[PDB]
Order: C-alpha cells, then structure tokens, then sequence
C-alpha cells in the first residue's frame, strides 16, 4: 500500500515505469499522475475513475492492482499488470519497417479477445496503441481520429466500428481510411470505400472486416454475431 513495498526497475514511457513488488518478486507497472494542480472537483472525478477500473477483472483486460498516494510528491501511483509483449502500435509499426505482413491467426487472436473484452465492457455499462500483448500470446485492451465512426461523427456498434479499423490496420498496415485534412478524412469516412485487405488474408476475414466497416452501424457484426463466426476457435482465445 506504500511506493517503499515496490522497488523501480526503469522507465518505459514520459511516467509509466516498470516496477517489482518486494514481498514476492512480482512484475507490474505504475502510472506517476501528479494531483499536485488539481481540484478538489478534478481529484473527485480522478478518485471514482479508478475505483471503475478497479471493478474490471477480466482475462482480456489489464489487471488493476493498487492505488498509491505520496503526499509529499503529490504523486498518485496506479499500479497494474506488466504485458512484456507491448503494445500493437509497434507491431504495426514493425511491420512496416521489416516489410513483412502479419499472420492470420494473429489477426482472429486479437479480434477474438478484443471482442470478449468489449462484450465485458458493454456488460458493465480503442487503438493500436492501447492494445498490449503479454507474454502467452493474449491480448489486452489497457488505456487524426482514423476511428472515428460516421455516426459518432454526424452505440455499442461504435465500437465495432472502430474494432474494424484496427483489425483492417492490422492487416494492411495503414488504416482504411487517410487524409492530409480532417474534411478529407470525414470526406473518405462518409463515402465508406477502401482498398480490400491484402490478397494474402482469406476471404472469409475480409468479409467480416468489411463488415465491421459499415456505414450503417444496424449493418455491423454484434459481439455475439463475430463470436459465431466460424474462423474464430478455442486456440485464439485467451490461455493461461
Ligand atoms: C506509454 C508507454 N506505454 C505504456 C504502458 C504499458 N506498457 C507495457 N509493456 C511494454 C511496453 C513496451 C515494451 C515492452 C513492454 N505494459 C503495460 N501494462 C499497463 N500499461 C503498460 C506503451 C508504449
Ligand atoms: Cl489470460
């Protein structure tokens, strides 16, 4: 319940930094938040927040463990699980780089778990960048608008939507949709055309793709009607 329980191994990102446990060696990171300019209105709204969060146990999504305060940093300390596989922007990323596509199979693991994570989300009522893989091959969702659907623009199909982009992403290594403008961008968005995925992915996983990227959201898979899909089996679900 104090920051002396944990040691600091290093920083990763500017504070998210990688952080072991002393009493039994654990693994975990923590998120430096400094309320040192704050209000009493915002460290309300930053209080409730996380307890949210801490309500969230699922396989799919990453694990919340602790909340630490440091009066004299005024330094609030959100402690959670280490996914040593990173995130999916640099997988993207890499992709490019190395010029080498990915794997079908990597593609109906994320879309599978993705989906469970907002099933689970939905019931207690998204981009590359906030998708992490840890070191067991699953996936889990943490925490210019490429995703941005036509309707939330003019719904748990919004979310779908936005599902379709990143897996289409996934898949051809840049979005559905580009623009050098925001009106261009919207322009592209309403219209509701992109290239198909590349030749190398199936059929079947470019017909649920292009679903997802409906321009009607009554037209777009639901969580169950993706889970029903007949690519999607036992081995791309989550394993511990
Ligand atoms: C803001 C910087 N990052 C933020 C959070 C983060 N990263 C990881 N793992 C991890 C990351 C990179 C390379 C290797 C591993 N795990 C996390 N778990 C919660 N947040 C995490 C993402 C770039
Ligand atoms: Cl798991």
């Amino acid at each position: 319940s104090r920051a002396e329980d944990y040691e600091v191994l290093y920083t990763i990102g500017t504070r998210c930094q990688k952080i072991r446990r002393k009493s039994d060696g654990k693994i975990l990171v923590w998120k430096e938040l400094d309320y040192g300019s704050m209000t009493e209105a915002e460290k309300q709204m930053l209080v409730s927040e996380v307890n949210l969060l801490r309500e969230l146990k699922h396989p799919n999504i990453v694990r919340y463990y602790d909340r630490i305060i440091d009066r004299t940093n005024t330094t609030l300390y959100i402690v959670m699980e280490y996914c040593e596989g990173g995130d999916l922007a640099s997988v993207i990323t890499k992709g490019t780089k190395e010029r080498q596509y990915l794997d079908e199979e990597f593609v109906l693991r994320v879309m599978t778990q993705l989906t469970l994570a907002l099933k689970e989300c939905h019931r207690r009522s998204l981009k590359p960048a906030n998708v992490f893989l840890d070191g067991k091959q699953n996936v889990k969702l943490g925490d210019t608008p490429y995703y941005m659907s036509p309707e939330q623009m003019n719904n748990e199909k919004s979310d779908i939507w936005s599902l379709g982009c990143l897996l289409y992403e996934l898949c051809a290594l840049m979005p559905p949709f580009t623009a050098f403008s925001q009106k261009e961008l919207a322009g592209k968005i309403r219209e509701g055309k992109f290239r198909r995925i590349p030749y190398r992915y199936s059929d079947e996983l470019n017909e649920i793709i292009t679903r997802m990227l409906n321009l009607k959201d009554y037209h777009r898979p639901s969580v169950e009607e993706i889970l029903e899909n007949p690519l999607i089996l036992e081995h791309h679900h989550h394993h511990h």
